[PDB]
RNA sequence: ACACAGAGACGCCC
């Protein structure tokens, strides 16, 4: 290893070339361990380094041993000077030698070696080690390396004549290395492996020593003492701990750590276990008698025959057995009438008369009619005539609320579909429709309509619609938005979109939408019995009867339409049947809660989504016109169906049909079984669509079973064969085939869950409790062959402990325990209680709501964070470590810890405050151990990506060419409740120093004796329930243990709590999980790696384990050199049957394994949802185009396009293309324009119209982007090129020439947010106690009163407005909408109307003639550079040209540097503020260099001043809060890119990709 | 109509 060959190597060009930051990872196997002594004395350090082990050449064969000693005044940079002894060369070039002179003040610094080429080229290089154990530290280093030693390298370029000058920084870390030069990943390796050893060489000396350390900090002092202090005073009477909580005993935990592993007990229980792991497979594989695989598979497909006749014979008895249903899918009528105008044709040829004699509906409708048309209509439509005069002019809605008479009959026909049916249940006409609602169906239903109605549907077809109102309306909005970029590739997919907008089941969807929109603003009014509310939609003649009940529950509604206005109807049957009244098409009562209104309000946008998506994906050209295929139209209606049915169940039949289909990519001898996920298919049947969905998944699982999956190697990449849609039938490729599996997301996630449903998840809760042991001796005493539930064995646990200690001390050395304690100390010693009070939830069960009869007439609520520090602050504490004690005490002396449950959704344990203080100690301590982990990745995000990818790599260098790799995805089961705590107690405590002991045990042991608080609704209908007549055993017994019946192990008589001891919780404990699941997959891979040595017959099979881990799911990746077709088939046994034992070795780790899990796969593995098949890594894109619209509550106008754009480039991370992109930014501006009042509004025209003159994303205007880089550039670079394009940067100016001497437009929308604030008692002085002093602001908080004020800015900020919220987003946001336009509801005091600001705008700010000068340019843009040489780049493709090229088969992730950092930039500029107003040093500047800034932002921004006071004078900004907000949220940012597709090694890389992912298998060229 | 292997809602308030 020289630096000559690689100066010589490295390609350098003439002038500033800077290249790239590559980062290099460890993926080599180091060999082994120098051990070494350090002797401290005042002669030096005198290291005796012993002799390597070396059984693999090279990666630390550099290594000489010998006496070698620095004295005691170079020893701060023993890492420094160890890692870099082969590189560092001694010449010691000062920049004076190569450079004449420049006089710059830095003129004295020696960047390391400055060693040039024979042709004069100047290459320049420094060297830094750093301690970091993520990219946050090799970044960081990077860039205080570029910005220490860039500009003076640069400043002697320009006097010079012909430079050729490289600048490059390499940062060894370990665990990775980034640099500039192209390293070999061969000396990567020597330099990390030399950093090894030199941290351990400083780590020991640094341990008997004290003397020679580098100054740390001043900070890093007070935590480190307040820590020691703390865990040397703190006793958590343990004496009387294990008197209260049950099972726990230090001495349990003493011998666990003095007693060694007994190894007899280990190889009988492997050895046992492994014969029946073989027996199993041989039993269950049909591997004896010999036998082909032929009759084996007919074998296997006619036994998942025999099971899946028999789950249709339990599902036929416990339900009705009626074959033949008349109950209808869909509950909206097929009418799609033509969008006329606002215009009341309620006059019919034949009066009223013919509707009294059909039915009562119409006797309904008809009295509706004569009471409207005979009556004043101020309430059925709106007018625009009277509504300009509240809006242009200095909660009042009206609605039509008739009262008609209706005969008994008639009411009782209303009551029966639940319309005012409450009273009427008595009856037995109701008593008969409850009882037979409640049945379930048969599978054996006769369901052919749905099955044809996939196969033809005109949903597809287009209706001339695409000259009426909304359509033009939207089309005016779309050129007006897309004119900055008016091109030809621009306007193809405008009209490709406008071409999809006026398709049939758009527009059906159009008035479905409006009417759901409509019915979303009727829950918030209330009517008397009797009463009925009549109107009209917009741009559709159709008439609702509208009839809210309390706006938390069912809204009823009935349509009707004149006969001869329906035009065109939608083909199928899956709709429900209308009355045919005379001329006049009336619907049943329908009933629809707030839940559900939000698919429907969704729906067009949904609809244009699918069609882009499965038309891209079936391959069609998106600027070409076709037939519609037999392909897209039924993906297109299982889309239509599983959205507009959106029921809970109709999700998981779909969802599970992923396992059933990764069977079939199971290789020989192994057979795909995919009747396993029988038992979970099993459930009520209540919709003819489930039983459709049931017997096409059973049809799929016999045809899996039948045949598996073909492999096809062609050349250098597999290919699979057989692929089909799970669902339809139809044979696809491999990508549609993965991604049908998530058409189920389109239901609804967040549905609120009735009290009939709540008793579920307590059934989830509570169904491990009863297998819990009656002696306590296998819980963490001794060892056992076959332990029972709930139970593991201590030799087992010690081995996977003491192999996941042999993985860590491999990589960060031998001293790793006293850096850990060091982090540890330091991080939690850091920590205030300000940085606790977030908008997390605690609860108040205490002691009080206990027993049940005497709450009932108290309704309990919980409570917030915010309190419970804020009275910790008053009573005075300042530090977390101070406050732990007394929740300790208060958990102790109270000898319980408190839950409460609350899903509302479709879970959550909600924890009081004191185990909150004293869990968060135990998460943090459990993080610092899971980043130390080589495979755990979610503390660990990098390695998801970098451990499979790598894996290749060994598997080629180490075995050859052509290496069978073998995978297997394990998932398991129930993690939750499944795992004791006293393993996590014990894996914990044996990472940590006997410090941290006591503490540990105690704060695991409190989670021994649980005390869940279940809802009190719930046991309202509880108690006056005696007995029980379900058939269900939860049911039955809950009620007997709530009264007295039953003497059950988790509840008592009276109680109103749930109690539980086995079991841990989603959520709070969350890294140990990971870490003693790290243990165990350490030691799976110690012995797979030991049984590879050995072999069918002695003969060592090589080949490498590669293991990757995270909490709940993980893989493992085994490769192996046959190069014998007989040792070929051997060995794939062998390592199949290797792989198959894991599932019989789990339970030994407490540990189970669900039946969701792939085992014996070849080229396939998935480890989170991230499927890599061989070169082929695919994500479901479908996922994340079906929560596009999932926007949050937002005050700004101008905030919500920023969270559509963070909507949109998740998906365009997923797979998706960019027109794909740009049509999805289409539908989010229907979107975005829909819930503005597109339809809901009357004055919407006139809006619009105005708002053409006057383009304002803070006043309500959406900005596409290129339609060619879709995705990448945010909502900045957007505003930059609006600013910079059209009348915007015109008409801003004045906020800096008019008041010389960004949203201004605030919403109101609130009811609990005063409550909060006095609940916690802010003092009415939090503004001008900052005003007066803003050192509380910026320095720190020293005292009770600079805390209190910072915890009131933190309140009054705008990120709890967006958190505390209510989880229905759109159906809230678009009430709101129906008097957003006319009514008074922005401020700026002086609350306007969004046409009063829009008008005052256009006669005082606009006139003006001017652009922004580009010097206040870098101050809302100071990333302005890249944005102007990336527009350079996207304006050179500006038509539709090009190749349709054949695919390439190497699809990789990339990343894309879009905006790295502008380095001229010097940091940023509110840290100079408190630079130049605190005295306080905050920049990295030294003395007179934190000056030539200083004017630069007077110059930006004007009336700023040195002196705070003067500042707070001059400018608008009358304060020192909205200041900090104002400097702050605008400032450069790196922003980055994910992109999918070809691999890309080396400003080129961007139109590379733009001419590459425009579309998928199109070039778009020159 | 919604929910559910019949635990709820189909209004509160006077």
């Amino acid at each position: 290893m020289n630096l000559e060959v690689l100066c010589g190597r490295i390609n350098v060009e003439n002038g500033l070339s800077l290249g790239e930051p590559g980062l290099y990872d460890q993926i080599y196997d180091r060999p082994g361990l120098p051990d070494l002594d350090v002797t401290v004395d005042a002669t030096g350090v005198t290291v005796d380094i012993g002799a390597v082990p070396d059984s693999a050449s090279q990666l630390g064969s550099s290594i000489n041993a010998g006496l070698i000693t620095i004295q005691l005044s170079e020893a701060y940079k023993i890492n420094h000077d160890f890692t870099f002894s082969g590189l560092s060369k001694t010449t010691d070039r000062r920049l004076s030698e190569v450079f004449p002179i420049t006089h710059d003040g830095s003129d004295g610094m020696t960047p390391a070696v400055i060693h040039t080429r024979l042709d004069g080229t100047i290459v320049v290089v420094e060297f830094s080690t750093t301690r970091s154990h993520n990219i946050g530290g090799l970044e960081a280093a990077y860039r205080t390396k570029i910005e220490k030693y860039r500009d003076p390298i640069s400043r002697r370029v320009d006097i010079m004549e012909n430079p050729r000058v490289f600048f490059g920084v390499i940062v060894v870390s370990s665990g990775g290395v980034l640099s500039n030069m192209p390293l070999t990943q061969d000396e990567a390796e020597e330099l990390m492996y030399r950093f090894c050893i030199a941290n351990e060489i400083y780590t020991k000396a640094r341990s008997m020593d004290a003397d020679i350390e580098l100054q740390k900090s001043e900070e890093e002092l007070e935590a480190i003492s307040r820590a020691l202090s703390f865990f040397s005073l703190f006793e958590p009477n343990i004496e009387r701990v294990e008197g209260t909580f049950p099972n726990s005993e230090i001495k349990m935990l003493e011998q666990f750590l003095s007693t060694p592993a007994d190894v007899d007990f280990i190889t009988k229980t492997l050895k046992a276990k492994e014969v029946e792991a073989y027996a199993d497979l041989c039993d269950s594989h049909y591997l004896k008698p010999e036998k082909t695989i032929q009759e084996r598979l007919e074998i296997n497909r006619c036994e998942a025959i025999d099971k899946t006749q028999d789950l249709l014979a339990g599902l036929h008895a416990r339900s009705n057995k009626q074959t033949s249903l008349n109950r209808g899918t869909v509950k909206l009528p097929p009418w799609l009438p033509k969008p006329s105008s606002e215009s009341i044709d309620i006059k019919t040829d034949s009066g009223f008369g013919s509707l009294m004699d059909h039915g009562a509906y119409g006797e309904l409708w008809a009295k509706c009619l004569l009471d409207v048309s005979l009556g004043n209509v101020e309430g059925v439509v709106s007018d625009p005539a009277k509504e300009l005069d509240i809006a242009i002019s200095d909660a009042k809605i009206t609605y039509r609320r008739f009262k008609p008479a209706l005969s008994s009959s008639a009411r009782q026909e209303f009551s029966l579909q639940g319309v005012e049916g409450k009273k009427w249940k008595r009856m037995a006409a109701n008593q008969k429709k409850e009882k037979e609602s409640h049945e379930t169906l048969s599978p054996f239903l006769d369901v052919e309509d749905i099955g044809d109605f996939l196969t033809f549907n005109n949903l597809l077809t287009d209706s001339r619609y695409g000259d009426e109102s909304i359509q033009r309306a939207v089309s005016i909005l779309l050129e007006k938005a897309s004119a900055m970029q008016d091109t030809e590739l621009t306007h193809a997919l405008n009209d490709s979109f406008k071409r999809n907008l006026s398709s049939n089941v758009v527009q059906w969807s159009l008035w479905v939408s409006c009417l759901a929109q409509e019915l979303a603003s009727a829950l918030k009014q209330h009517c008397r019995a009797g009463e009925f509310i009549i109107k009209k939609l917009k741009f559709w003649p159709i008439y609702v009867i509208i009839k809210p009940t309390k706006s938390s529950s069912h809204i009823f509604y009935s349509l009707g339409i004149r006969k001869a206005d329906v035009t065109r109807r939608l083909t199928g049957r899956v709709f429900s049947d209308t009355i045919d009244a005379g001329e006049w098409e009336l619907t049943e009562f329908k009933s629809l809660k707030t839940c559900k209104l939000t698919n429907l309000v969704n729906l067009p946008c949904t609809m244009l989504n699918s069609i882009a998506f499965w038309r891209e994906k079936l391959g069609v050209a998106p600027w070409l016109v076709r037939k519609p295929c037999s392909e897209l139209r039924e993906q297109v209606g299982l889309t239509f169906l599983i959205s507009l049915e959106d029921k809970s169940k109709t999700e998981e039949i779909i969802t599970l049909t992923r396992y059933t289909q990764m069977e079939g990519f199971v290789s020989p001898p192994m057979l795909p079984k995919p009747q396993k996920m029988l038992g979970k298919l099993d459930g009520p049947l209540r919709t003819k669509l489930q039983v459709y969905l049931l017997r096409k998944h059973l049809d799929c699982m016999v045809r899996i079973a039948s045949q598996p999956f073909s492999l096809i190697p062609r050349e250098g990449r597999v290919e699979w064969g057989g692929t089909f849609h799970a669902i339809s039938g139809r044979s696809t490729n491999l990508e549609n085939m993965v991604n049908s599996w998530y058409i189920g997301y389109y239901k609804n996630k967040e549905e609120s869950t009735e009290l009939n449903a709540l008793g579920e998840m307590y059934k989830k809760i509570v169904e491990m409790e009863e297998d819990k042991p009656s002696s306590p001796e296998f819980l963490g005493w001794g060892d056992t062959d076959s332990p029972k539930k709930h139970e593991f064995s201590r030799s087992f646990l010690r081995a996977a402990c003491s192999s996941l200690e042999r993985e860590i001390a491999q990589r960060h050395g031998r001293q790793w325990k006293q850096n850990l304690e060091e982090r540890v100390l330091r991080e939690i010693g850091t920590k205030n209680i300000l940085d606790l009070a977030s908008m997390k939830a605690t609860s108040n069960f205490s002691k009080d709501w206990e027993l049940y009869s005497e709450v009932q007439t108290k309704e309990y609520h919980r409570s917030k964070l915010l309190e419970k520090m804020a009275t910790l602050i008053e009573k005075g504490v300042m530090w977390y470590i101070d406050a732990v004690g007394q929740a300790w005490k208060a958990v102790l002396d109270d000898g319980c810890m408190r839950i409460c449950l609350f899903k509302k959704n479709q879970e959550i344990y909600v924890m009081d405050a004191n185990a909150r203080l004293v869990q968060f100690g135990v998460e943090t301590m459990a993080r610092c151990v899971c980043e130390l982990s080589p495979h755990e990745t979610v503390a660990n995000p990098r390695l998801k990506n970098s451990i499979i990818e790598n894996h290749g790599l060994k598997s080629a260098r180490s075995l050859g060419p052509g290496s069978i790799n073998i995978n297997s995805s394990n998932d398991a089961k129930k993690w939750n409740q499944g795992h004791y705590t006293t393993k996590l107690a014990l894996v914990l405590c044996w990472f940590m120093p006997a410090k941290f002991h006591r503490f540990i045990w105690a704060a695991i042991s409190m989670f021994r004796r649980k005390k869940m608080m279940v809802d009190l609704r719930f046991l309202a209908h509880l108690s006056s329930k005696s007995e029980s007549r379900s058939s269900d055993p939860f049911r039955e017994a809950m009620t007997d243990a709530f009264h007295g019946n039953r003497d059950v192990s988790w509840m008592d008589k009276g109680r109103t709590y749930i109690k539980t001891e086995t079991g841990m919780m989603q959520g709070i404990l969350h890294f140990t999980s990971s870490l003693l699941h790290s243990c165990v997959q350490s030691f799976y891979k110690s012995y797979f790696v030991s049984k590879l040595k050995e072999g069918y017959m002695g003969e060592s099979i090589s080949g490498v384990v590669d293991v990757i881990e995270g909490s709940d799911d993980s893989a493992i990746m085994i490769s192996i050199r046959p190069k014998s077709d007989m040792d070929e088939v051997r060995s794939r046994f062998f390592v199949a049957n290797l792989l198959h034992s894991v599932k019989f070795l789990n339970p030994l780790f407490g540990i189970y394994s669900s039946e969701k899990s792939t085992v014996n796969t070849v080229y396939c593995v998935e480890y989170n949802s991230e499927f890599h098949f061989h070169r082929h890594l695919v994500r479901p894109t479908l996922r994340w185009i079906a929560a596009s619209h999932q926007i949050s509550e937002t005050e700004a106008l101008a905030s919500r396009q920023e969270d559509y754009s963070n909507l949109l480039t998740q998906c365009l991370e997923g797979g998706a293309s960019f027109s794909l992109t740009y049509l999805i930014q289409c539908a989010q501006l229907l979107h975005h324009y829909m819930l503005l009042g597109l339809c809901l509004h009357p004055l919407f025209g006139t809006f619009m119209g105005m708002l053409i003159s006057d383009p304002d994303p803070a006043l309500g205007f959406f900005l596409m982007d290129n339609p060619a880089f879709a995705g990448g550039a945010g909502f900045r670079f957007n505003l930059w090129r609006a600013c910079k394009t059209t009348d915007l940067g015109r008409k801003y100016a004045y906020y800096f020439n008019e008041i010389q001497g960004l949203s201004h437009s605030v919403m109101v929308y609130r009811k609990k947010y005063q409550a909060l604030l006095n609940r916690m008692g802010l003092p009415e002085d939090w503004v001008e106690q900052i005003d007066e002093n803003p050192g509380v602001l910026y320095r720190r908080a020293a005292n009770k009163k600079e805390l209190l004020l910072k915890l009131a800015e933190k309140v009054h900020s705008p990120g709890v407005t967006s958190s505390l919220s209510k989880g229905h987003v759109v159906p809230r946001v678009v009430a709101a909408g129906v008097y957003l336009l006319s009514r008074h509801c922005f401020r700026f005091t002086q609350k306007a109307s969004l046409i009063k600001l829009l008008m005052m705008s256009s006669i005082s700010a606009m006139k003006h003639g001017g652009s922004l000068n580009p010097n206040q340019e870098r101050m809302l843009f100071p990333q302005a550079q890249e944005y102007d040489r990336v527009c350079t780049l996207l304006e050179e493709v500006e038509h539709l040209t090009g190749k349709f090229v054949v695919r390439e088969r190497n699809i990789v992730r990339s990343r894309i540097d879009l905006f790295q950092e502008p380095v001229d930039l010097r940091c940023k500029a509110e840290d100079l503020v408190s630079e130049v107003w605190f005295g306080l040093k905050r920049t990295k500047l030294g003395p007179r260099l934190l000056k030539e800034e200083w004017d630069k932002l007077r110059a930006s921004f004007a009336w700023l001043s040195t002196d705070p006071s003067e500042t707070l004078r001059d400018g608008p900004f009358l304060s020192h809060v909205q200041f900090r907000n104002f400097i702050a949220h605008v400032d450069a940012k790196s922003r980055s890119v994910r992109l999918l597709g070809a691999p890309v090694k080396k400003v080129t890389t961007i139109s590379q990709v733009v001419r590459m992912n425009f579309f998928p298998g199109f070039s778009l060229e020159a």
